């Protein structure tokens, strides 16, 4: 995996350092990185002072990814990098103004109705259960390409969508794993990570979705128990602002045989036929 400054380098003279975000992420503020804007706000992760090699392997391993796996809507997106001499290692990627999808669900709490009902006025900047669903298909259509770029999340949660301007919404920390909670029964007893196990994921971010941001399973302690129940086939109950049809989901994506879940075409398919019936 060649690294190609031509393409991504960046100057680290161009870059104003600003407050830290959320490893060493920081928001910056970058002049020339964009053709179209003069001065464009990006998020930079930075190796730490004294880092061991380890440490630097890891964070340049995380840069390769970013460049390997290659631009979509529904992914955060490289933009930069300053791995030249006289400075640190840095990776810049997409600013997402809104941090973390979870955090912000759970902000919007006493902000949510189905639908607006003219006067929309009334309902300024809720959520309804089109961003909800529209959420959803966005997160199914950046793991279908990460499934088409051979690359396995390994933990997909709300916590790793990263919500951006226009309601865009961007999948981050990618091949690079509380956790138990998002595991597929198979992960959890035979540490097989598969694109199966990543859809088992992609149920419970759903249900994530539609409690407006509340933690998995919730009042169980993660243990032995918690484990044997999943595999005996015990699953979360409807979330408070679900559908049928998004609760039926979360069921298909929780199949015990990791064979009989849908794939994250079938599940593209299914919300965006969801989002044109809502
Ligand atoms: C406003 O809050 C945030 C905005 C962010 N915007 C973009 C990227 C972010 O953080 C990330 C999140 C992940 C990555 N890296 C990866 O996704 N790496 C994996 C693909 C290889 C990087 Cl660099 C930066 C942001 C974090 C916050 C925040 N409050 O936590």
């Amino acid at each position: 995996l060649p690294y190609d400054a031509s393409k991504w380098e960046f100057p680290r003279d161009r870059l104003k350092l600003g407050k830290p975000l959320g490893g060493q992420v920081i928001e910056a503020d970058a002049f020339g990185i964009d053709k179209t804007a003069t001065c464009r706000t990006v998020a930079v992760k930075m190796l730490k002072e004294g880092a061991t090699h380890s440490e630097h392997r890891a964070l340049m391993s995380e840069l390769k990814i970013l460049i390997h796996i290659g631009h979509h809507l529904n992914v955060v997106n490289l933009l930069g990098a300053c791995t030249k001499p006289g400075g640190p290692l840095m990776v810049i990627v997409e600013f997402c103004k809104f941090g973390n999808l979870s955090t912000y669900l759970r902000s919007k709490r006493n902000e949510f109705v189905p639908y607006k009902v003219a006067p929309e006025d009334l309902y300024k900047d809720f959520l309804t259960l089109e961003h909800l669903i529209c959420y959803s298909f966005q997160v199914a259509k950046g793991m279908e390409f990460l499934a088409s770029r051979k690359c396995i999340h390994r933990d997909l949660a709300a916590r790793n969508i990263l919500l951006s301007e226009k309601n865009v919404v961007k999948i981050c920390d990618f091949g690079l794993a509380l956790p138990l909670k998002w595991m597929a029964p198979e992960t959890i007893f035979d540490r097989v990570y598969t694109i199966q196990s990543d859809v088992w994921s992609f149920g419970v971010l759903l249900w994530e979705i539609f409690s407006l941001g509340a933690s998995p399973y919730p009042g169980v302690k993660i243990d032995e128990e918690f484990c044997r129940r999943l595999k005996e086939g015990t699953r979360m109950r409807a979330p408070d602002y679900t559908t049928p049809e998004m609760y039926q989901t979360m069921l298909d994506c929780w199949h015990g045989e990791p064979s009989q879940r849908p794939t994250f075409s079938e599940l593209v398919e299914h919300l965006g036929n969801l989002l044109q019936a809502n």
